[PDB]
């Protein structure tokens, strides 16, 4: 595992086949979760966050950007969008959460939640994934697509597998997040795939 | 009934089917009224905020948001409707009152006053109503249509039996409401039918 | 003759018929006016504010409102428009002075001068008027015209027969005029015809 | 000559005929000049701020605004054009300075420097002028053109023969001018043809 | 060399034929670098910042800004491209770092970060360059398009063979850059080439 702190991935080119994959030890079906991370990006075409995949399920949990000001949340190919006022270019801190007994998402943009929405109530997410950064997947850790590819710096990348109260929220957007139990940042194992470069985290 | 401090309703999902009726033990026809809540959502299209038809009467009383910046008022199926500055897309709190000897509807947002409109002066709004959040009746209790559904939170529903002056509508607005007669969030009568979550208010 | 501190006239829907009459004794011809008031409309299409005709003559006083941002003043059936940065829909503090020998018109909005304008130099306005507001008059009393029509608030008009000092006009602005002599908010003489209701002034 | 402190012309109308004459006793050609004033319009066509001709030469000396955020400056029929983010309508201070050595125009809006431009580079601007406010000169004093006429208000005029250094321009700026040897407007002889009327400068 | 502390190049017009050539007693072929400097345009179409070319290659490494809020760097013709929230027109500092060893290129403008870009990984920008301010050459030295010269002024020049932390790039915007090895404007070689005029900072 390895200590990312202060650092990013740059993805610094657009391309069908530059990603990072996400190793996690996770062998049990999410009820709750909780993902947060910032990004920094100037694209304006759609592009993939968060790409989530296990075998035989496409979009089994995407966090996806569909234009300026507006997010969405697949959970098991069924999504949730909801919008927000942001400037363009800028960078941003992003928190997902999502609970399976009610199929409440709260999306969290710089700190400032927006509107709920609901989805796959009482549905489990599927265990074993392959998860990446910078591609979006199609298939079972492929099947790429370079115009939903993510140019730009993605850091402070942390999942857990509960929701995240707006207090704990507020910690990992002021930098001072709760320590993560699916993914945690400052021991982070992952795969670089094709180019791209950890840098400092300049923008924060 | 229910106290919902700190409680809204989470409409999750466009429907023709999700909806609360809210109950209230009216028996005679109302001449003077006041109507306050907090509303948060992502739609642009047109939606109904607060649903009032009786026996053989649609829009005897309807709070309906045409689009961004604009709040309309039904009074025995007239119509007033009222403009102001808002961001888009932000959390609001929405008041509206209607006197029936003068006619004049007066809408406040965010404890700010929009242009005082008039209509029906002299009638009387009828009892014995079917109160609905989430879809705009076109009958007793029903005929919903989703394109005017209510997609996200509603919460702090107060209506009084009469004209509130400023201060008493800035006190609402600053989450300290007089106590109210005819619906009160801290002792709330409803129905939930189909999709419709409660969850605390972290908007405000 | 009555004191409407606090207050204002509503007219609360198009009409060609609501109106109010503002009753003057005014026998001599002014060579000095200034003329301050409060308005509050969300109206896009154009509209009178102030109608003061006189015997066989149309728009011998008439303050104006052609779009946003745009003010006319009409004397003797002449025009000046002077323009200005303004919200919209927002409550609008309008002062307007003529002067008739240099031919001088100031409009003033919200303690703010615009560019002065000019017109007839020399002229006298003609006395004995019929001063309207909420339509616009095209004969000596009447002839009105519902796309001119004024739905709105209108309150603390005040009239002098002198061209008032850039600090005099911040005062009436500031909520504290001098008294006036041709027309004055904390007495005076007025007609309501039609559907015209008094209200206290909410918005300042 | 006349001190015209805290005073300024007034152009109250569209014409073709409207303007002052500025007289100065300097009788030399211009090497060096900087020329400041301020203005109020609220005129969206193009007009003539500052006319300064010569005999058989058009365009000598010319400050045009193309239009909103555009100012020019003619020197000897050449022109130079600069950009500024401003408000419309809004009252503006206007300094340009133009050096013959180096060609280099000035513009400074509201205290702030715009883009240097060069043009005429070891030009003399001719002796003699005809200087005119409110109109644009074709010929030696005339040949005005209704479409390019100033309308709105024009004060604190000073013309210097030498390049003034920002601190004397922020100074022209604030309201304390050094002494001007061309044009002062504490010591000014000038002659009204038409309508142009002197009234107190209230809109600073 | 000259100290050109307090000072800028003017490009006072359009022209083919206006430029600065800046001399550099660098022999080595560069890994790492930034560069740093002050412009102030109100150029609406695409213009050259700094182009460096050397014999045979064009475009070896060029700044150009081809719109409003759109910065690209060109290494060994290859392009990448940062875009920004800014005014127009507006002052601007702007820094580019690139590193051969990852390929990444730092955008900063006016102190803030753009999104880091990749291109060229593992390539030697190629030395005994002619280096021009005011045109953007198509040979060594020469071959100048009118429509990509630079009209306004530039000054702060900076280029080190190293990438700046961002410590020292704000050093720089803030007005106390370190000392610079490939070109300093503390200690300027240069040639003026047509009309360039040198003249006082004033828009800091
Ligand atoms: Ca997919
Ligand atoms: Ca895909
Ligand atoms: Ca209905
Ligand atoms: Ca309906
Ligand atoms: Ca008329
Ligand atoms: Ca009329
Ligand atoms: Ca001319
Ligand atoms: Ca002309
Ligand atoms: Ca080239
Ligand atoms: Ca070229």
């Amino acid at each position: 595992h390895t200590d990312l702190s202060g650092k990013v991935f740059v993805f610094p080119r657009e391309s069908v086949t530059d990603h990072v994959n996400l190793i996690t030890p996770l062998e049990k079906p999410l009820q709750n979760f909780t993902l947060c991370f910032r990004a920094y990006s100037d694209l304006s075409r759609a592009y993939s966050l968060f790409s989530y995949n296990t075998q035989g399920r496409d979009n089994e949990l995407l966090v996806y950007k569909e234009r300026v000001g507006e997010y969405s949340l697949y959970i098991g190919r069924h999504k949730v969008t909801s919008k927000v006022i942001e400037k363009f270019p800028a960078p941003v801190h992003i928190c997902v959460s999502w609970e399976s007994s009610s199929g409440i998402a709260e999306f969290w943009i710089n700190g400032t939640p927006l509107v709920k929405k609901g989805l796959r109530q009482g549905y489990f997410v599927e265990a074993q994934p392959k998860i990446v950064l910078g591609q979006e997947q199609d298939s079972y850790g492929g099947k790429f697509d370079r115009s939903q590819s993510f140019v730009g710096e993605i850091g402070d990348l942390y999942m857990w597998d509960s929701v995240l109260p707006p207090e704990n929220i507020l910690s990992a957007y002021q930098g001072t997040p709760l320590p993560a139990n699916i993914l945690d940042w400052q021991a982070l194992n992952y795969e670089i795939r094709g180019y791209v470069i950890i840098k400092p985290l300049v923008w924060v």
